[PDB]
């Protein structure tokens, strides 16, 4: 890539500062603004909060359903100590597609709403003066660009997204912003990758920086003491009697990568990383060497009035119903998830499936790859160093049954393999109709991941029973084939009212969550290769309206202000 | 003041950096943290959200329930370039008390959990290298500081709060943090004061400096167009043709405040303000000479899982909502809200009622030890938040109190000294009030003479008279206001609360109390008797939202007398104000 995915840092040779608050903000319903100036200045601007999703602010439809262009703009006071380093806008995100302007000039654009967004302004930067950021921005929905849909014209020239997937468009500045400063030559990226030794371990390493001299990485354990060091840009960390990362009892060392010549020091990157191994063994999930079974949620990042906005509150209360539960995993369904989530999950000892956008899947369909390739080197550049994440998910419920659609995620795997210095496990979470028979993607992936909704879209409620042995027949059917690899169900669910009570239950009811839940259980209990089960949803979360969702979808198993159903005691009590 | 209340700002002679973010947390339930040199660093702590209160997190009854001391820590690369400047740690808040330690030596302490706490760290900053903020804070409840309450000690000595007031007790770093840098010489304080002349208008101001430099003044426009100039640390701005901040429609000028020497700017404060008069004239309140009937509500700083926590997104919710309402005013119901509402209130055209958390002081609630100790806590919350929110054009009045005993002689030497200090304090000399419950009946208060206008709280059709005896609850009501009628006072009334606990989709014909068409029926015979008084002057109706109260009986997940959902979406009721106030 031609920018960092690093974190930003704070040191003696790097610098940051927060563009968090209100920002200016304006929609653009005419497709004028880039004709019009706006670049230098929004023309008559409301307040918007960043970080947020802007649509659920408002109190008039045509404003929370906005589709199309919109623009946000802020001013901030650069440093004049800032002078000649590089300096950086940095977005968390910006959703979906956009444009950064600094100070009237283009810096550069992005496509893909979930993963950072660098914006180079050293040539047009103002040390020690006002600086001004615009950014246009659309968030309409097509076959090329991930998640996919449709945008609609109303009778008036009004746009509506029409998604081919089950959550709501929210859009906008969604996550932290930032303007940074970097030596010349700088730290650009890193790998880590780790093996066990008994009772040591070795950290193997890749530093890439934007020049030539000379790198010293140094390892620190938990306290800041030394443990290892070692010279070069590839290099092997010795670490005795390692602490190693593990499962809901997370451990994590500091690695410290030194740019320097002479004498001194020119630039200084630390992140904490925990060692750990995972690998596929057969139908079994190793983490460190030991099976894993994974218990879990499919979650979003969703939350009364912010949207997917991102905030530290949601984390921490998320992470406590999480523990609460005895769940040791979570999969960012259906976009990857602020870097802040892993942050916090490597700290927890979580362990997480990461998630590329592409959910909702002609001659489109060669840009729309090119796209799905890009996210997912993006994806994986930033996360890899992370040791929560422990699977990289690459799709959510496409076609999979022609040659075509194969020859397609070959690519994808492909470049997924490339950009993983880990090789950690690749998957992609099917649909029903992948059938065991029709499928031809399955063998791609280093285990399989199962959306089923036997009791709740096929013979539901009255018909469970035959839902029961439809999901059975199903089973057996994998089992047959022999392929000697895990599954995992990363989804299953019944949307569930709070406090809709009924005796005997009925599809909708707290009850009956709770007993198609059991049903599902004695399935999964029944296949010696499942080896992890992650609920759909965590919590109630928003979705498009329509006639087939009550405000949002209610298969949470929390309500969306995080308090559990009847149903969260039985995971709980079943991970116990 | 031995510090600065100045909202923090950045440019070339002040740095800002901010400090939110996961902290380490840590409850000390033993009380020995400090005996362990837990300021030093926490031995054993878990992540906390800063902003945020800390409640909400945790799925356990006694974290949730934590009343005592618990401690807070984070760390900060501090840049070289802050060397030899003025340093600070700004906490927005620190709720209720505190004591803030930076690399291991403790720097002050606090009483008052509601506004912002300013720490010197200057001589023990160490710029270019990470540096240490470690503090302590406590958030029991007693009678000698705002808000009151007690403290209850379990069979096992745990503690658990006992609010004399009906609010959670929500604590700890709640609003944002920074830590700062100042030039050596800056503006620690200003005043402004107005005067309108015709068409044109005065900006009387003072200034107050850490040094002897001189001052220059300058007035810029909302498009930074230079208006009015001039020099000394008290002088008069004279603006032509000035454009007046206006209700529900806003126009901030910018002042800007230099110290100056011989070789060129020292600091300088930059802050928007709105040109703007309010005072009360007989039964009227005026704003820029014209009546102005208040519309709107008593709020809280309450949201799901944030607790009291700041974020704009709530600012931002809450105004939409309330400008659909058609609403002018809120008051921040019962302690000053963080600085950031009150700049959004500037930018909106609404009116505030500043409230100081003098609540609990009930004796039913709830001896001559504490009360002076009590008014010494009660004058220093009051000066804070008049140095603090004096120059914003959205402040029209301060509220002194909420729901005190005032029947007494004694009262009133007690609330005489609050509102000689409130006057001291303000340089616009503001109107004055504090919110009155029934029991202050107008035979027997003594206080209300203290105030500019009659700020009231009444429930007639809910706690007297509710369901089938709501037409004696308006009887009743009438009885009141007509005994307050012929006492001819001259100065307006505004209700500061009236409302009904209402659970969102809970629908009874014919409606009963807790019903969303009982909240309906009472707020229109609250109307039709707040209309047949001329001296009735407005109207704030209790609460905004649904939110957070201590476990009870009495209270169903909290108080329910919202109009919106705690969510912020709108009960029927909602649209009855819409449509009034329209
Ligand atoms: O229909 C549902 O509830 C879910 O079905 C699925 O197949 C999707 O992967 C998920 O995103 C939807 O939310
Ligand atoms: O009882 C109620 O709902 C309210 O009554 C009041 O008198 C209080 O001033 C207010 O803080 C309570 O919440």
């Amino acid at each position: 890539l031609e920018y960092s995915e690093l974190y930003p840092i704070q040191n003696e040779y790097r610098m940051m500062q927060s563009l968090d608050g209100m920002w200016k903000f304006q929609f653009d319903p005419e497709e004028i603004g880039k004709k019009s100036g706006w670049e230098n200045g929004l023309p008559a601007p409301v307040s918007m909060p960043v970080p947020s999703s802007f649509a659920d602010f408002f109190t008039d439809h045509k404003e929370r359903d906005y589709c199309g262009d919109f623009w946000y703009e802020t001013e901030f006071y650069l440093p004049a100590e800032w002078r000649n380093k590089k300096i950086w806008l940095r977005f968390g995100s910006i959703t979906h597609r956009g444009t950064v302007y600094c100070n009237g000039m283009e810096i550069t654009s992005h496509e893909g709403g979930f993963l950072p967004v660098l914006a180079d302004i050293s040539t047009v930067a103002k040390p020690g003066q006002v600086n001004q950021v615009v950014v246009k921005i659309n968030n309409e929905l097509n076959e090329t660009s991930l998640p996919c849909g449709a945008t609609k014209i109303l009778n008036n020239g009004r746009k509506l997204a029409k998604p081919y997937f089950d959550f709501f468009n929210y859009s906008g500045l969604q996550r932290s912003v930032w303007v940074i400063a970097l030596p010349e030559e700088s730290v650009k990226d890193y790998s880590v990758d780790y093996e066990l030794c008994g009772t040591d371990a070795l950290v193997k390493y890749e530093v890439v920086t934007t020049g030539e001299h000379p790198v010293i990485v140094r390892l620190l354990d938990a306290e800041g003491e030394l443990v290892a060091e070692t010279e070069g840009k590839e290099g092997i960390l010795q670490v005795a009697n390692a602490r190693l990362w593990e499962v809901r009892n997370a451990y994590l060392y500091q690695i410290v990568i030194l740019i320097t010549d002479g004498n001194g020091v020119l630039d200084e990157y630390r992140e904490k990383i925990g060692i750990r191994t995972v690998r596929i063994e057969g139908t079994k999930i190793l983490l460190n060497d030991r099976p894993v079974y994974l218990k879990g949620f499919g979650k979003h990042e969703d939350f009364p009035i912010l949207g997917r906005g991102f905030h530290w509150g949601i984390v921490k209360r998320d992470f406590e119903c999480l523990k609460w539960t005895n769940a040791n995993c979570f999969r960012t369904s259906h976009y990857p998830y602020a870097e802040e989530w892993y942050q916090f999950a490597d700290e927890e000892g979580f362990l997480i499936i990461d998630e590329v956008p592409a959910v909702g899947m002609a001659l489109t369909v060669p840009e729309l790859l090119k796209s799905h390739i890009a996210d997912t080197e993006e994806m994986i550049t930033r996360d890899k160093n992370h040791p929560s994440v422990i699977a990289w998910s690459l799709f959510n419920e496409p076609e999979t049954i022609t040659d075509y659609a194969y020859e397609y995620f070959k690519e994808v795997f492909a470049a997924a393999e490339t950009y993983d210095f880990q090789s950690r496990p690749m998957t992609g979470a099917f649909e029903k109709n992948s059938k065991p028979e029709l499928c031809k993607c399955y063998p791609l992936c280093d285990f399989i991941c199962l959306n089923r909704y036997y009791g709740w879209y096929i013979s539901g409620g009255p018909e469970i029973e035959e839902a029961e042995e439809l999901f059975r027949d199903e089973m057996d059917r994998w089992k047959a084939k022999e392929l000697n690899v895990p599954f995992v169900f990363t989804e299953f669910g019944t949307d569930t009212m709070a406090g809709l009570h009924k005796l005997p239950s009925i599809m909708w009811s707290e009850e009956y969550q709770k007993e198609y839940l059991e049903m599902n259980f004695r399935v999964f209990d029944s296949y010696e290769f499942v080896q992890g089960e992650l609920a759909w949803n965590f919590a109630d979360f928003q979705t498009t309206e329509g006639i087939m969702r009550v405000d949002g979808n209610h298969k949470g198993v929390f309500t969306r202000d995080r308090q559990p159903k009847a149903a969260a005691v039985v995971f709980k009590d079943r991970w116990e």
